[PDB]
């Protein structure tokens, strides 16, 4: 039911596995934020799947052929080459990460007054939109708002919530539509291939321009193999290079399921676009030649996108997160359903239903979980929505969650066994986790280096 | 029950997965012999634990800093301190590997016609000790003959065979004592301090050099933490260190437990036998500085060597072997107990109770095995023994240190149990060819 | 007289050693254009100092301990620790380059309306400025500006045309001094450490902020150790840490004097700009724990500029260029004087005193020069400039450091010599196609 | 006149550079021994070309790729490709150096009693000779026994020194030719192709077996294309090719011409001698799908013989020796002549004529080299050719040389420079030069331990 992993270990990484007690004094001195241990003291971190993957012997041997030069590197024609190939998009210039080449599109393809829709957002997604005038509206299926609602494509966009923005608004106002693979708001969740040919349809005739968020296609290209009935016979190479025949470009960004630890670029098919793409990246990222990036990263960007493609790769990564997923909810343990392709998300609220938000459950189960097993998780809850600086209370999300993501190739399933075995043990006394009162916040960003005790 | 990996994957090897049609494709082109086979059509590799071994990234820090000098390396001068620490040992010589290091031992401490005796012997350690001649006397506990006799130690010399050896030959017969830990004849079966303790007490009387055949010594300080008594306090490095204080010296195959891909070494505390050392080693192996070893080994192997010496790495070591074992002997799949620290060994025996020797059970097995799931193992029966007829006619499933999961040993115990239930469809192999010696790496089968 | 590379090859780069007829072949399909001709096809590259260095055997060691943690990495932690320690910043934040680091001072320094003022610019650097509302203000000496006027310190500001901006303009909208170290623009000139103390002091007294543009930072201090009196005693490191201590912040390019292939990062001292740089730097480069760069380039750029402070290395790293400039010299070879600490600047009108600048005199010996010997160079001349004519027609060989060796530079040198004795053949080329901007990059051309 | 190294270097090695006055201090502790020295405390190390090679990009790459399989790898299938492809035998087995592969051969091919001839000898290729019953018999043109004689391809070998050698002797009981590329006794001095074919021609007609000892194989190569007429246009490896094809067989040391720090292998046509080849590999080496090699180093050496066929890699390998031979010689420098193509030889008789050999010149030379410069070189004198421990007294050697070896793609011009310009402003002051007595003196292979003191 679960396969073993496709490969061999070949180097592994030394952890400190230091005891409990220990745990609890870095803990401490962490300010119970997870965001302030350190790397040396954590045993399995979950903090990310974003630039954390393993990479292969291949990748590592891509790396002791970078070609460093400033321009005409070996290694930008083999990246560029690949990504033309599997993504079928004409022109790409490479970015030091997703982020950069968010900043570059939004750049050339928003006016001021503008809007931008798309299946919900991201948080560097929504900024370079904003601050460059455009004003986003979320236009995915009213069911990627029901965290328990168990069903599939649950990031498809609702085709009559574009309908009526493109009657109300006006069509000439409306920059492009940001169509995320997978949709990371809504816990990871995919979008059918029959939702991306509509969104093709119906903006096509329009002349609306279509680009895609593909940091995790790969990914989301594994449920349309599984979950969508016609794809079953069909590689995932091809199916990747079909979700992107309905689009004008895409932002990737590579430290996902490009299978490495830095790396991202924008890819599109308009020449003149193109051009003023080369323009902004020397003054943003670098040369179009290199765009921010070693050699050496492009060459194992390059390798590491056609290793994402192999089909059994791709299944133990997905039935690796879901393995996890179903081992806590075999167990009562409350979770986002479905489980996302790279990540679980507890339900801290449920988890930890005798303690209320402003005393962020989020926050201290995360750090609970930390003490008892060594592993990191990121709260995603009270904390992190942040404040509404202008009113000066805090934000408060429908989602209260924990968040356990998983890099790829880097654990085990005995891993796993280690992360739920503790928070099953946890759940089992969840009567016992304290709340936290806030010691020292910062004025923004808190999640990143605020500091707790408990009360 | 089981701990988890006290590590994380920092880089992944690529694998093939061909379905069972061409892994028998693979199979009959490789004439039913596991040693034929080619890497790049294997999925689990258990022909070995030899060399096989995942580095740490620590280790491959040191290979980006190789000091490749001919003499003075700091390379050298880090791995002559290591093992002077860990072991114990005043002077050390690199080999390539351990049987370069016997090669050593043997043209040193035995004179033409004299006895080496110890608790069994390997391939390449009993040839160099026969080409210098000596007769080998095996002088280890009966039980460990016995591939189903669940007994503790099992490796442990018997003390009265050392005893009557010592008087029926005389000790000035006696080359040394040539002490395995582990003993990988036996199934990788451990020897206890107070035995060792006991053997130097025996021979330090009569003057009797003891050696040890120290290519899997961590492995056996973990079953001295863990089995015996007044040890569950000490530390695996101090486990180590007290072994060595009852040797006068050892060879070490590094390519077992210092988790490296290459690399040996000899130890020794007698300065005129180490003066001799040096000299011999210039002819085979290299100057005594390097020994037939890059740079970048001795300090790959001298950083494995401390990271061996983590209780967790070495705990989860044998625990994912005793884990392979323990699902195949509860669906009663026959193997030979008690689970040793690097290799589980299935007992072609028991497994193929309606096949004769000659029909080669253990090295059909081996074959079907890979067929079904695409898992290498060794034929350790008739054919590695080429004297035709040996007690322990097994196959070996040998775990590389670091470099497989508990899902990979699922894979293995599923496919092993299924093929169990279909017992009687394993049939004996046509012999066809054979060399003159060592007829396992060559010969070629073909299905009844 | 020129010193012997502090160093040993540890490994080597493969190049391919084209003829001349094919090298030819490759420029025309390159449109004469030397950022259109392909790595591959390029014997010497001396198209930038920009991450082409070589690094050394610690820094890859470095690379393959990359703790690559989104937060906490023990990687971000050494660099921290090492800028703070060599540079004497109390902030530091990583970006993924230098015009990473500028994006974020640009923005946090900077209001609309105000004016910044510093020796000459760079295209990045003045692009972040202009972007956020400011006028660029060239404060540098007049000297800086005549290619063949051989003087020390030839990138120092002009005092008096700082104090005239403060008078004519006021000090309240001045957003702050933008210092370089070393000037590019000029050639690659250094700035003495006692116009470094001047213009703190008067810039402290009208609470007029400093910012150090330190990407050739070490280059600069080398030229302070070697012709500035006082200095003769003092180390790299030293001189480095004085350096800052006029400043209350820097953008680093760690491409260049950090000896790596990527990285950079922004210091600053005052703790709510900080606060603030760290809210910026999430939404461009990444997390403030890592800024777009991998764990392991964190780590092999703190290693590097460690390895940057060793006086061996930069003193042979500036007489490798020095040595390049004085065998064009002593042949008549036309250059910008004096040599500077990473390139040297062929002067393209003297060297084309016989095309108008309307002819790409720049262009078209870049061109000739790869052709004749497969150099790559870059043009720095009315190309570049994008307004139409500057008064610099130059073109620059930047040598990468420990990438490449003396007999390099002797191909270099020898080829420039016999091709300038030929000068009269080189002729203009056509200008087909330019961009709106940055015309440099994808313009083609042929010959007349 | 001199071509600049037809590569770039990708990445360096820290040195110390420490001062005069301390070299001095490790020299006094090294007990005036340059074999005693740590290799941290040395700028350029000439002490052997052997395993000090720099290895490229591509290698670093194979050794990334590294299949560490005990049997069926797929380094050694590459290994073996190439060895069969470039120097035409069907069968080869690894070794981890040449002396290993020695000694399968001399156990292979000698039946006690039997003579072995060739071109001179080496230390550890006479051992496993001597050792397996054989008597070494030099049959080298006289000329090879003259330093200062300035001749091409003087390691080639006598027809009529092996002529006389069947006749008095028999073909029945000589076992093999020991062949030789280059000699490294008489200076690294090459063996023309016509001499090989001679005694292809001449061995054939007796049915004796030839076998090559190839370890510099590549420089003999280049010696043929530039000095031996009628080879001037064919390629370095079309002539490596041709020169095995008239041997039965070869040992080979990857650490010298393969460019890696480790390595070696055997190779033969005659497939019952390969039988038993593979039979004694296991007991001395490893599995003949290994050798006593990790899969890596394997790579790297079946990359690096690939390299080595470069002509431009392996011109200016031998002109940057010839290099710092000229620059000697010009300066007046007595040196042993032709310069050879992996090292410079210094005559420390003329050197330090006002010295007895008794005083260890070359040894005192080599010490003073060092603490000038940082440069090791090796005695190649009195020191190393020890004594006959029945009479007691020392061996004395015509040739009292110190040996300045180059490693491969190590060292630049600028460091030849160094060397030079030390030992010529050594030369002006020779008379300075001290002789050195014994203070520590082991009783056997004195040169790597003993210690010294001026008198
Ligand atoms: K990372
Ligand atoms: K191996
Ligand atoms: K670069
Ligand atoms: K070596």
């Amino acid at each position: 039911n679960y396969p073993a992993e496709p490969f061999r270990i070949k180097s592994v990484e030394t952890v400190s596995m230091i005891p409990r007690d220990e745990r609890l004094k870095k803990m401490q001195e962490a300010g119970y934020n997870t965001f302030l241990l350190n790397s040396k003291d954590i045993y399995i971190d979950l903090l990310t799947d974003s630039g954390t993957n393993a990479m292969s012997d291949k990748q590592w041997a891509g790396m002791m052929m970078g070609d460093e030069a400033y321009a005409g590197s070996e290694n930008f024609y083999h990246l560029e080459r690949t990504v033309q190939e599997l993504f079928g998009f004409k022109h790409i210039v490479p970015t030091h990460q997703g982020r950069g080449a968010e900043n570059l599109l939004s750049q050339l393809a928003i006016k001021p007054g503008q809007y931008v829709a798309g299946n919900m957002y991201f948080t560097t997604t929504r900024y370079h939109q904003e601050k460059n005038g455009a004003v986003f509206v979320d236009i995915v299926r009213d069911e990627a708002h029901d965290a328990g609602l168990n069903i599939a494509f649950k990031g498809d966009i609702d085709l009559k919530k574009l309908q009526k923005l493109i009657d109300e608004k006006g069509a000439e106002n409306i920059a492009y539509i940001c169509l995320a693979v997978t949709v990371n708001l809504a816990g990871g969740q995919p979008v059918s291939m029959a939702n991306m040919r509509a969104v093709r349809e119906l903006t096509a005739a329009h002349g609306i321009k279509v680009f895609y968020d593909a940091t995790r296609c790969v990914e989301n290209a594994y449920f349309i193999k599984e979950q969508e009935q016609g794809f079953e016979n069909k590689s995932i190479a091809e199916i990747v290079h079909e979700m992107f025949s309905y689009a004008d470009g895409c932002t990737m960004s590579g430290k996902k399921d490009c299978l490495v630890n830095i790396g991202g670029f924008l890819c599109m098919n308009d020449d003149e676009m193109f051009s003023s793409a080369k323009e902004l990246v020397v003054v943003y990222e670098g040369m179009p030649s290199y765009g921010g990036l070693a050699g050496r990263d492009m060459e194992a960007m390059a390798i590491g996108l056609r290793e994402a493609m192999q089909y059994e790769y791709i299944e133990h990564r997905v039935k690796q997160v879901r393995y996890l997923g179903d081992k806590l909810k075999a167990a009562g343990v409350p979770i986002v359903e479905p489980v996302g392709g790279h990540a679980v998300f507890l339900d801290a609220r449920r988890f930890c239903e005798h303690l209320t938000q402003d005393e962020f459950p989020a926050q201290s189960l995360a750090a609970s979980i930390y003490v008892e097993t060594g592993v990191r998780s990121m709260e995603r809850g009270i904390i992190s929505a942040g404040r509404n600086n202008v009113t000066g209370e805090h934000h408060r999300p429908k989602l209260e969650t924990v968040r356990l993501t998983i890099p790829r190739r880097v654990y085990t399933y005995a891993h796993m066994d280690v992360v739920a075995d503790g928070i099953i043990k946890l759940y089992q006394h969840k009567e016992d986790i304290r709340g936290l009162k806030f010691i020292y916040e910062p004025k923004q960003l808190r999640a990143f280096t605020a500091r707790f005790d408990y009360i």
